[PDB]
């Protein structure tokens, strides 16, 4: 029955026409599970173990890279007795290596946690209902509750269902809905229908939402809706509605995969069209038979010197540390990816309750009387530390600890405190924190009283469990609670009445104990307490009191304030009638004022902080809560959101005032704003849209349910580790410290690795250039092959990347968070850079290919072949007389490759001492900037020489050790590429934006 909130209660029992003294009768139970289903909501499963493997071969890059390994092994088997002792050796590499980094995609992937299978760690497990079964309350599985259902919920409860209210049992019924609505202070409930059937949750206060729990109070009510239907369904389905793109420069390494595969086939397809002249010269060497072999042995070296084989692997290594280094600073992150996408945030939007405060009522202020003399009276005024139920601060005076025991007018305050309440604090053992036990504005006394310590009880020797009672144990043993008039909406007091306990103060009598809001506590007071006498109220002290409770009511502080006070000479028990609160407030008059507290749900210690170093990093910080605006806006001023004093009219919006506004205003208004209150899950969902409609890398931080589709839609979604299950499966990482300043950390690691993949990505692509012009100047010029698939493969992914894995190790710039977030779009390489790896490019082709036949027609060992009996190395045998002399197999020699692979190998490591810095010079910014650099080089050349010696390695790589003839010559060819870049950096600093 949605819509129950606007429905009376009759109403709602008509409709499923059930007693409200019986409950459902076992029969209707049956109907009702049977047209409503269970109260759960369905088992989010997807992707599983194969699904993953499947998407893992679907990577345009891997199938070519696998369709190329498939050529290659009709070639290994069409290898003739020649070299077929290691011919299979290349398709196998190939196809390892695509299932060595596929293994790890699934093993990766694998690792997650579902969303509503985790999301039963808030779905209370049991309810109690009354069915026609029994006159006894069940307690049953909250699953099997249906709507109609009647049900029963009391302090502490988990409210398993969304439920009408019918009947309040206690005097007042609280409700504490900030895992839903971000209400910082329990919601008074009540029976009346609420008419506006539009009205939102923080408005549907005749309602128990599921998730939710009793903060005070007893009450009984009708299920209206159960499983998806409920509040907490709705927004659940909404997390799974939501899609959520590619990262940036996932989707930057997807577009340089589709063109990488144009340039391949187009490359494929123009060598063809070099080869046609084959229909013109008069001989027949195979027509459809054996001769047609070459065509595809280029085109598998193409495909292999194009694609980076080892960027998965480096990638990966430096995600995988970049996750470590946060797991040390308690954030735990989820995704790889998102490691990286983190440092281009521009705006991290942000909820209030629970994330930005620690949602946790916390007394910072009180106030006793000093001294009264005449018109004069001064106060004594006191701070109070620590911001969380935990019992541990201070209690300070002009900014210094003093012992508060020895202000008398603090012993009764404290007592006051422990005895007008009807909570407690307790630890769980279990999350390892502190937590209220009833309501959190009367925890907020508890651990006031424990931080306090007026008798100055033993505490360093106690466990967290002990600690969390002992100074209110000690103050309840020196009074009975012989009962207590419960807190009433029209008196906005509370008190408890006491009989003198110990034997110590016999000559005591009974008190009453009274807190509530000021004003009216104040207004019933005759008598004010100074120390441990009394005077009468006077005009001047009234006034005295009445003023500090208004400025911390509002301004700097804001603080929720109470009024506490007694009654020295209470009525006697048979003089009061206490069933009916209406006459509470006459029993609580001619009362002692005794002092004031001010509490309020506090933000996190380093919030501030963190907001001015975003500030500085042109990171904008938007408050969205589904609090009231006013505690909105107090809470953006305490941290820094807003200046102390000013005007929020256009900064600052409800959700109702914000939906007023015209769509293309609201756009606007999200980029302007930085304060959305009173909004619905939707809303916030909605604001993070527009941030990104403008192609801003927005993050979103949050704690509860109502953060969770936001958090989806977030490029990177960030929850608390104190929040919901909800919140932290919609996230891409968690702050199991609830330190806020974790995430600037993280921006921080975000932008340095971001600046250190850029340039191994761009090292790596930029080999493959050098690595394609090799081959297709080989192929055009019809010399042979200088360079093969298992060399390049080698060099790819050990010799380039283990460098490329250290260029990750860069050190970052020292501003690095003193500039804006770089652009989502910015490519990786264009404009100058796109002609410096053109011209490094072209240089390695032509010094790789031209190594090669140095060798063959200048080294002092090798045969003087000419020109073009080397480009026609293939007509040696057929036709040797034109260019006869030796052996036609010194054209398949390993050392004219090894020449070649060699200047390959020696220019990377040079490229890579040049991918250091973009466009400063080796010598303003030396080589040793970056030892990890410096060292994976020697063990990438060592690693040459390895390759080149072990005997199994140069019979399989086709290679021979060279000469040191060979190897000066290696030098003089690869070293000048360093003069090269030196160059062109220098045209990019003087002459260029560089
Ligand atoms: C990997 C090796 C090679 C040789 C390759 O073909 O890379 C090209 C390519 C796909 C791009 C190019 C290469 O293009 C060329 O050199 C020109 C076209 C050649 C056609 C020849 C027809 C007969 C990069 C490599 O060239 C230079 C010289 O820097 C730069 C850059 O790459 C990046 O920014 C890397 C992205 C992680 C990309 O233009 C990129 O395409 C994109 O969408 C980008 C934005 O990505
Ligand atoms: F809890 Be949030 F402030 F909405
Ligand atoms: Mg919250």
């Amino acid at each position: 029955m949605e819509a129950a909130h606007s429905k009376s209660t009759e109403e709602c029992l008509a409709y499923f026409g059930v007693s409200e003294t019986t409950g459902l009768t076992p029969d209707q139970v049956k109907r009702h599970l049977e047209k409503y289903g269970h109260n759960e909501l369905p088992a989010e499963e997807g992707k599983s173990l194969w699904e993953l493997v499947i998407e893992q071969f679907e990577d345009l890059l891997v199938r070519i890279l696998l369709l190329a390994a498939c050529i290659s092994f009709v070639l290994a088997w069409f290898e003739e007795g020649e070299e077929t002792i290691t011919a299979f050796v290349e398709p196998f590499v190939i196809l390892l290596i695509l299932i060595a980094n596929a293994i790890v995609g699934v093993w990766q992937e694998r690792n997650a946690e579902n969303a509503i299978e985790a999301l039963k760690e808030y779905e209370p497990e049991m309810g109690k209902v009354y069915r026609a079964d029994r006159k006894s309350v069940q307690r049953i599985k909250a699953r099997d509750i249906v709507p109609g259902d009647i049900v029963e919920v009391a302090v502490g409860d988990k409210v398993p269902a969304d439920i009408r209210i019918l009947s309040i049992k206690s005097t007042t019924l609280r409700v504490d809905q900030s895992i839903l609505t971000g209400e910082s202070v329990s919601v008074i409930k009540h029976t009346e229908p609420v008419p506006d059937p539009r009205a939102v949750n923080q408005d549907k206060k005749n309602m128990l939402f599921s998730g939710t729990n009793i903060a005070a109070g007893k009450a009984l009510g009708i299920v209206a809706t159960t499983g998806v239907s409920t509040e907490i369904g709705k927004i659940r389905d909404q997390m799974a509605a939501t899609e959520q793109d590619k990262t940036p420069l996932q989707q930057k390494l997807d577009e340089f995969g589709e063109q990488l595969s144009k340039v391949i086939s187009l490359i494929c397809v123009a060598v063809w069209l070099i080869n046609i002249g084959h229909f013109n010269d008069p001989v027949h060497g195979g027509s459809w038979i054996r001769g047609a072999i070459y065509y595809f042995k280029i085109a598998v070296a193409l495909a292999v010197a194009a694609i980076p084989e080892g960027l998965p692997a480096v990638i990966t290594t430096c995600l995988a540390l970049g996750t470590r280094r946060m797991a040390k600073k308690n954030a735990i992150v989820r995704s790889l990816p998102s490691v990286e996408t983190l440092g281009c945030t521009s705006v991290i939007c942000s909820d209030k309750t629970g994330t930005l405060t620690t949602n946790q009522m916390s007394v910072c202020k009180m106030f006793i009387i000093d001294k009264v003399d005449g018109d004069f009276c001064s106060l004594n005024e006191f701070s109070i530390t620590g911001s969380t139920y935990a019992p541990e601060g201070e209690v300070l005076k002009n900014d210094k600890p003093i012992r508060s025991g020895q202000f008398d007018g603090l012993v009764e305050l404290a007592t006051i405190c422990a005895l007008c309440n009807d909570s407690s604090l307790d630890f769980n053992e279990t999350k390892g924190v502190y937590e209220k036990v009833g309501e959190a504005t009367e925890t907020a006394l508890t651990t006031l009283v424990e931080k306090m310590n007026v008798f100055n009880t033993e505490v360093r020797n106690l466990s967290k469990v002990e600690r969390a009672n002992a100074c209110n144990s000690v103050i309840r043993q020196l009074m009975k609670k012989e009962f207590t008039l419960e807190f009433s909406r029209d008196r906005k007091s509370m008190s408890v009445y006491c009989s003198p306990a110990k034997s110590s103060r016999a000559a005591v009598g009974n008190k009453m104990f009274v807190k509530g809001a000021p004003e009216g506590v104040i207004d019933r007071c005759n008598y004010v307490r100074v120390g441990t006498t009394r005077v009468p109220m006077t005009g001047p002290v009234k006034e005295k009191i009445l003023s500090v409770i208004k400025e911390w009511g509002t301004g700097r502080d804001t603080l929720r304030c109470l009024a506490l006070a007694t009654r020295d000479t209470p009525p006697k028990r048979e003089e009061m009638v206490l069933d009916d609160s209406s006459r509470f407030m006459e029993y609580e008059t001619d009362l002692t004022f005794v002092g004031v507290v001010g509490m309020l749900d506090p933000p996190r210690k380093e919030v501030m902080g963190s907001i001015q170093l975003c500030r500085d990093a042109g990171i904008r910080v938007i408050m969205i809560t589904g609090d009231n605006k006013g505690t909105a806006i107090a809470i953006c001023r305490r941290i820094g959101i807003f200046g102390e004093n000013e005007e929020v009219a256009d900064r600052a919006y409800t959700g109702r005032e914000f939906d007023d506004l015209p769509l293309a205003e609201q756009r606007e208004a999200c980029r302007r704003a930085c304060c959305f209150a009173r909004v619905e899950p939707s809303h916030k969902s909605k604001i993070v849209e527009y941030l990104q409609s403008y192609d801003e890398i927005t993050a979103m931080t949050g704690d509860g349910v109502n953060d969770a589709p936001a958090l989806k839609k977030a490029e990177i979604g960030i929850a608390m580790g104190s929040g919901t299950a909800v919140a932290k499966t919609a996230s891409e990482m968690v702050l199991a410290d609830d330190n806020f300043s974790t995430i600037v950390a993280a921006v921080e690691e975000g932008r340095a690795i971001y600046n250190n993949m850029k340039q191994f990505i761009r090292y790596l692509i930029s080999s493959n250039v050098g690595e394609v012009v090799c081959i297709f100047l080989t192929a055009a010029l019809g010399l042979p092959e200088a360079l093969i698939p298992v060399q390049l493969l080698w060099v790819n992914l050990v010799t380039d990347g283990l460098p490329a894995t250290a260029l990750g190790f860069n050190p970052p710039d020292l501003d690095i968070m003193d500039r804006p977030p770089r652009s989502p779009k910015e490519p990786l390489i264009s404009g100058w850079l796109f002609f410096r790896y053109m011209a490094i490019g072209g240089y390695v082709g032509a010094a790789t290919v031209g190594a090669a036949a140095w060798w063959f027609m200048y080294a002092e060992d090798g045969p003087g072949v000419t020109y073009h009996q080397l480009t026609h190395f293939m007509q040696c045998t057929e036709d040797h007389p034109h260019f006869e002399g030796l052996d036609c197999e010194i054209f398949e020699a390993p050392e004219p490759m090894t020449m070649a692979l060699s200047v390959l190998v020696t220019i990377e490591m040079c490229n890579a001492l040049n991918s250091l810095s973009e466009n400063q010079s080796l010598m303003r910014m030396p080589p040793w900037v970056n030892i990890w650099l410096l060292g994976s080089i020697c063990l990438s050349m060592s690693l040459h020489f390895l390759i080149l010696y072990v005997d199994p390695l140069p019979m399989i790589f086709k290679l021979k050790a060279l000469d040191l003839t060979q190897w000066l010559m290696v030098l003089k060819i690869s070293l000048p590429v360093i003069g090269l870049d030196e160059i062109l950096k220098f045209i990019a600093r003087n002459y260029l934006e560089g």
